């Protein structure tokens, strides 16, 4: 395994990400792992609030280099075992804690958690720009919602890295804290989410997410039709050997 | 006005101050101050005179949602969150309402306010959406206008962990709303009323209908979600013990 | 045509519509109105280009309706129809960078609103004024401005028509960059470098994705907006 699942207190679940090799990038093995760890907590009505977070300096760096050039050749998709809306699919809250670097579809994964609190000196991305990929897996429709119509534009057309610290400052709504700090906030902020019956916690993350998860269908298939259109040429072979980290 | 836990001022020609002044029950939704502040509403519409209203409390609170009896008589079911529509009071109002939050705005409280087109929050003061607090899902269109007003995502936080915020807190963390001192909240609001009053009133009615409209519209369907939600969540035993454990 | 606009060719991909009625600071003259739609159409047939950046000289970014122009509807004498400026930056089919380096008036600061990166200068006013002339908003500021800006701040720009500095702005959390001014057209030019080393093709059809709700809904807005304003002549 190279997910870990460590429970805290009574009814709070760690699903910590730790494929040290790959540095959180989606490797078949954190892809299955994951898959089965949500697997897990969906079977066992105990938990109240799930905390998603990575090893040292990374949270999820997104796709392998040959997991993008076997989406480039059209191999795979994006959206491939859904790993992209594990967090909204999930039925009782999800705290990302990005401590470290969030590149990619492993940001965006991260970014259909109920709340999500950035580092200060980590880097997050949505870099399938950078590539020649118009964006994939719901990054066209959760960045946006989140992140406000305005930055969602900036962020998803030039693909930048931004320090969690320049996200805090150009007035996003996730707590940016210190790298050393987003655990322990997690942790704090989960025990008070685990005061309320899950019954209550439960009912209401199903109304506050009808729309997404409503919506989140027909975004993709916009996604899909994007991606007909830009993902199959030479050059974005050219520019994913070339550039990828 | 008739009970007196209502003070209403014309500051200028154009302007009148609702003052919520019921000092008892902190602003708490008591019955008094129900009845008063429709009163007052139903004034207002009554004479189109005005072209701003300014919604707020006195000394260091706004305005405290259900009372505890008021939240009792919710959880067996006796009453409900909407019942007279305190909630819409700002929304429906035809002229642009601020709301002067000088003061704390606790649950309904809260919610009432951000109803308003324009909202100042004290730097001081403490702001929650505290529903969950107590076990019972959101209601009053909570769901719908923290989200329409702070953004989707810290609404999910506010909501989901009902937890509390200074003034300050919401400033660092982004909101739109202009946060300041306490001392300073009512004359900005005035300042703001003065401004808004140099507007002919029927271009100010008309602006409002057209930026509100898709709320008027939208809102009686989440009040219908939030309702079938409370079915669920509102009528266990614990929810009473949490209502009678953790405050009014 | 007219000498009130300048396109010069930052490198192959990047072209910068500068605004330069200096007679009208950079209102919405008839050489500006005219001079700036032959800018957007040249743009248009020339698809060599990835991205645009739209400014001002000195102070000014746009100043929005003329004096007179404003005075003439006050008026009637006549015509309150719609030029259609204001969404330039939207209908183009490569990504905009509104640098706004100096000031942002009425309908030119709604012209550029509908850029796809905004950038503010601190020192610069911004307004969305319509109601100070007794008008209720035009060019789709009702849509554009709760868009790019949040409901909320929204209500207050539209219906107050205050004018804000960048600084106030900033400090109101807007999701724009906020810049000193003399710092503002040096960082559209990095920013416009980096969206060209996109392939074009990629660009677009992103953009197209991107504003398609809003190229869908815009006109209906305008309807409403142009109803507002018959119904305002009581
Ligand atoms: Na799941």
């Amino acid at each position: 395994s190279v997910v870990e699942l460590i429970e805290i207190e009574s009814a709070i679940i760690q699903v910590k990400m730790q494929d040290r090799t790959h540095k959180n990038a989606f490797s078949q093995e954190l892809t299955d792992d994951l898959i089965q760890a949500f697997e897990y907590i969906r079977q066992n009505p105990k938990y109240k609030a799930v905390i998603l977070t990575g090893y040292d300096n990374y949270f999820a760096s997104g796709g392998t280099q040959e997991g993008l050039l076997r989406i480039q050749q059209g191999l795979t998709k994006f959206t491939d075992d859904n790993l992209y809306s594990l967090a909204l699919d999930c039925e009782i809250p999800v705290i990302a804690a990005m401590q470290g670097h969030g590149i990619g579809g492993g940001f965006v994964m991260g970014l259909f958690a109920d709340i999500v609190i950035l580092s200060r000196e980590s880097v997050y991305t949505a870099n399938f720009m950078k590539y020649g990929f118009t964006p994939g897996m719901g990054a066209t429709f959760i960045v946006p919602k989140k992140l406000g119509f305005s930055l969602a534009q900036e962020i998803l057309l030039n693909a930048g890295s931004y320090r969690g610290a320049d996200l805090e400052k150009r007035g996003v709504p996730f707590k940016v804290l210190p790298r050393a700090e987003v655990l322990d906030y997690a942790v704090e902020l989960a025990q008070e989410l685990a005061e309320k019956p899950r019954n209550s916690l439960v009912t209401l993350k199903d109304h506050l997410v009808a729309p997404l998860r409503d919506q989140l269908p027909r975004v993709i298939e916009q996604e899909l039709m994007m991606a007909e259109k830009t993902f199959h040429h030479e050059e974005v072979k050219s520019r994913i050997k070339g550039l990828y980290g």
